[PDB]
């Protein structure tokens, strides 16, 4: 109930929300059907429109007008945005040459440069180039300020998940807005685009920027706007708030536009109808900047021009229907569209079985346009699993397609030509970023980055301490003129042991064998030197990784590779090796096919054993440093040490062996040498974070050998590829992956073919950031380079996407 009987007089677009049943006058009261009776009359004036004309200049103030052109308007803060242009012979902001803003030029009483976030729904990255002719204001922001060629959204690439990620620095699995439609089984409650449940506070986790600001003494404008408030009124409201007395005036503001998304859905990303929405958004930007110029704020405010996601061509006829695959289609609930999420229709049906649903949806049609996944098997770069609102069964839908449950859902519920929501690496889903103002750099292009990083920067722009979030604070310091954030590397928690030769061969009863008893002061001194670390500078190029948790581990040195061997997990946490452009690939010799050798530095008690692998009929093993890339026949023996062995399902070994035998050398050829760091990952609870020893759900049968959920590799070379990886003077280049350690290759529909036809495709899908591997391992890489730490943080957040050019 609302007592809509109170009045909005002197309360229009008030910032503090009044509690029910008292009527409201804030920019969202319309959404709640609670505005006072005179809100429209007083707060949403439209008379005479939005632009001054020559005949209005110097008028007698008529308080009924939407905006003013009277002599008094500048001091009142309510002139039409083109007032000084029409009435005082000034130029539009867009017509002024740009001039570097080296310091804030703010009016007296401004404690800090305000921040205005100008968010555009559905603004695909390629619009910046493709629509530049019809967007002069935006083009001025972009060319004069700091811009990226694109910014990567979060999955799913829908509006609320992305705007809330921009606001919090968090992945959707952590902030809780995991979709446009959600069911939360704990609350037994449903979230929909339409209606009222979405306003309930329990949906919205983390700490958004407006709360971070308010808690730390910084006043915020109200971020959300009711759809019926015209964009011109949103802009005039921000400009009026900026004219408030110092003690009342917010320092941070948001504008939101439902275009170009609204038209994009109807017309497709490049429909001829799309030119008009782009023109109109550019005109809104011009009103804002002209309005700032009038207020002498255009060289004081930092402006961010940012999108939530892009837009793809999608039509009704490109829908896959689960009723073409499932016999039981009425026993499931599907969240449909550009992703799919499946659960049981009834928690009382004891015949529902996820395994049979997954199988019925796996590789059933030759050009099948979705792929099913248990959520823990989704690419780790999506960070899309650790939330009870994410159903266990997920469908990743191909770009340009939809999935639905039955045909009747699609013609009884073609209209549309555009949609979005797909995997966040897809080029059509990318969006935009430009920052313009005293705190941003001048005419500077920065490489693409993820939207999870912007919360930290917006906190930096406002002098706020960010709440804990998923950005890597400092990784975007290269966007900023000042207010950079200069973190320290984390402290190493566990220091390594450096064991020498401590055990005799006969102490080992591991069930292993090796034909290695084919046996000199020249060469014998030389091999001892290798075991002491004499080649470590060649194979450990960026220093050893730091271990950021308490554990017991040993550094093991070899001719061709160095490793950090865990006594707790009985395998390396990491193995590091460099392959030059000229390296030679060799075979595993016949006499070494089944060779596994005890490592006389490491106790039998802290070693794997071969008997467990013989007994485990599902499990085989592979090696982290590949025998194929040994530097000599003698060095090759080191690769068969029990301390280089890891558990691998036979299906996964097809993948791993191809990577090791073929792809490492191919990368070394292409990149002028590579350094590789590989290792296991254990994430049985799919939270994106390193498991402790008591979270491991699967062991090699009979043993205490834990089974990795994933294997990673980080592949680093010189950005300037005219320099070899091991003698690089400048910036680095990296690509990495996190491959799921699965007992089948069901994920790859062409896996019956030669690995050259499917393995690299698999690896591209599971591309990763170094930072993703850090979270999953508790290791910290690149500790010893000649590079700035902020540069290294940017390197660690890089994702190699394998998409063609934007
Ligand atoms: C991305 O960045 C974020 C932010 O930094 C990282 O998320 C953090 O990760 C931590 C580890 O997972 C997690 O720490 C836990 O906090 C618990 C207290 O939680 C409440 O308070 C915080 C602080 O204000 C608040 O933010 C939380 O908000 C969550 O929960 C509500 C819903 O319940 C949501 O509205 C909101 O969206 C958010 O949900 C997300 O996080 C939770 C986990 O907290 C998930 O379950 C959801 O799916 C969703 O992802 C909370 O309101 C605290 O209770 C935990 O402590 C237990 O475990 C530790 C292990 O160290 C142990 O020491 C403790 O003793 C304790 O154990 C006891 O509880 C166990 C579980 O019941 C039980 O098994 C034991 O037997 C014990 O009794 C834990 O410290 C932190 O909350 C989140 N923060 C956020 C905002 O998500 C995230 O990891 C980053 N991601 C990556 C990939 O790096
Ligand atoms: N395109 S879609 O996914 O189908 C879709 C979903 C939801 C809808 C839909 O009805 N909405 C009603 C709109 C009103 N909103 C609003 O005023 O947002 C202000 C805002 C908030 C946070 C921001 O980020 C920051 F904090 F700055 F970092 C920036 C701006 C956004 C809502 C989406 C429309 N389309
Ligand atoms: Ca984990
Ligand atoms: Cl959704
Ligand atoms: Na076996
Ligand atoms: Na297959
Ligand atoms: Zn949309």
């Amino acid at each position: 109930w609302t007592a809509t009987s109170g009045s909005c007089k002197g309360r229009c677009f008030e910032l503090q929300e009044v509690g029910p049943p008292d009527c409201r006058c804030d920019n969202l009261c319309k959404s709640y059907s609670s505005c006072c009776h005179d809100f429209d009359e007083l707060c949403l004036k439209t008379a005479r429109g939005w632009e001054c004309t020559k005949d209005r200049c110097g008028e007698v103030r008529n308080e009924e007008n939407a905006c003013h052109c009277s002599e008094d308007c500048l001091s009142r803060g309510d002139c039409c945005t083109n007032y000084q242009v029409v009435c005082k012979g000034e130029s539009h902001w867009v017509d002024d040459d740009c001039e570097e803003i080296k310091v804030p030029e703010c009016p007296a009483g401004f404690v800090r440069p305000p921040l205005i976030i100008f968010s555009v729904d559905g603004f695909r990255a390629s619009y910046m180039k493709k629509g530049s002719k019809v967007m002069p204001n935006i083009e001025k922001l972009r060319s004069c300020g700091t811009h990226a060629p694109y910014m990567r959204p979060v999955y799913p690439t829908k509006t609320f998940p992305n705007l809330y990620t921009l606001a919090t620095g968090l992945y959707p699995e952590s902030h809780g807005i995991v979709g446009n439609s959600m069911y939360d089984p704990v609350f037994d409650a449903s979230f929909h685009l339409r209606g009222r449940e979405k306003f309930n506070h329990r949906w919205w986790g983390g700490q958004p920027l407006w709360i971070t600001a308010t808690k730390q003494g910084v006043r915020a404008g109200t971020f959300f706007w009711s759809v019926s408030i015209p964009h011109e009124r949103r802009i005039l409201t921000i400009l009026q708030w900026l004219s408030l007395p110092d003690n009342e005036r917010p320092s941070v503001y948001a504008f939101y536009s439902e275009q170009p998304d609204f038209s994009g859905h109807k017309y497709g990303p490049f429909g001829p109808e799309m030119t008009n929405p782009l023109r109109e958004i550019d005109k809104t930007v011009g009103q804002l900047m002209d309005g700032l110029k009038q207020l002498r704020l255009h060289r004081c405010v930092n402006v961010i021009f940012v999108g939530d996601h892009g837009m793809e061509d999608v039509t009704c006829d490109r829908t896959e229907f689960l009723s073409n695959y499932l016999t039981n289609v009425d026993d499931i609930t599907l969240v449909p569209g550009t992703l799919g999420r499946i659960r049981a229709k009834s928690i009382n049906n004891s015949k529902y079985d996820p395994k049979t649903i997954i199988a019925a949806l796996t590789c059933k049609k030759p050009d099948q346009h979705f792929k099913p996944y248990m959520k823990q098997h989704l690419p780790k770069r999506l960070h899309y699993a650790n939330n009870r609102r994410i159903e266990d069964i997920h469908l990743l839908v191909d770009r340009r397609w939809h999935v639905a449950r039955k045909p009747l859902d699609v013609y009884k519920k073609c209209f549309f030509q555009g949609d979005h929501g797909f995997d966040n690496k897809v080029n059509s889903m990318q969006t935009v970023f430009v920052g313009y103002g005293p705190t941003f750099k001048y005419r500077t292009k920065v490489p693409p980055f993820e939207n999870i990083e912007l919360y930290n920067v917006m906190c930096d722009l406002l002098g706020l301490k960010p709440a804990p979030n998923n950005g890597t604070h400092g990784s975007l310091n290269h966007l900023l003129r000042t207010n950079t954030f200069r973190p320290t590397m984390p402290d190493e928690v566990s220091r390594p042991n450096y064991p020498g030769i401590m055990y005799l061969q006969s102490e080992f009863d591991l069930g292993c064998t090796c034909d290695d008893k084919v046996e000199n002061k020249l060469e014998e001194l030389n091999k001892r030197l290798h075991t002491k670390g004499s080649t470590k500078e060649r194979h450990l190029l960026y220093g050893r990784p730091a271990v950021l948790y308490r554990t017991s581990y040993d550094i093991l040195y070899h001719t061709d590779f160095e490793s950090g061997y865990s006594e707790i997990f009985l395998m390396p946490l990491w193995t590091s090796y460099t392959i030059s452009k000229q390296a030679e690939v060799s075979s595993i010799p016949e006499h070494l096919t089944n060779c596994v050798r005890p490592d006389v530095r490491v106790s039998p008690g802290f070693s794997q054993n071969c008997l467990a692998y013989k007994n485990d009929k599902q499990m085989s093993y592979g090696f982290l440093f590949p025998p194929y890339l040994s530097s000599s026949p003698e060095a090759k023996y080191d690769a068969f040490l029990v301390t280089n062995m890891v558990p691998m399902y036979p299906a996964f070994k097809r993948v791993w062996a191809y990577f090791q035998r073929v792809l490492v050398k191919k990368y070394a050829s292409e990149r002028n040498g590579v350094n590789v760091i590989s290792g296991p990952i254990f994430d049985y609870n799919y939270d994106g974070l390193r498991d402790t020893e008591d979270e491991i759900k699967q062991y090699v049968e009979g043993s205490s050998i834990p089974v990795p959920t994933h294997y990673y590799s980080i592949i680093t070379s010189c950005l300037d590829f005219t320099q070899p990886a091991d003698k690089c003077d400048g910036p680095l280049s990296v690509s990495s992956f996190i491959l799921p350690h699965r007992p089948d290759n069901d994920e790859s529909c062409n896996s019956s073919e030669d690995e050259s036809k499917w393995v690299e495709e698999l690896m591209k899908m599971h591309t990763a950031r170094v930072r993703d591997i850090e979270h999953l391992t508790g290791l910290d890489f690149y500790r010893k380079t000649s590079r700035s730490y902020s540069e290294i943080l940017t390197l660690k957040t890089y994702l190699h996407t394998y998409e063609s050019e934007i």
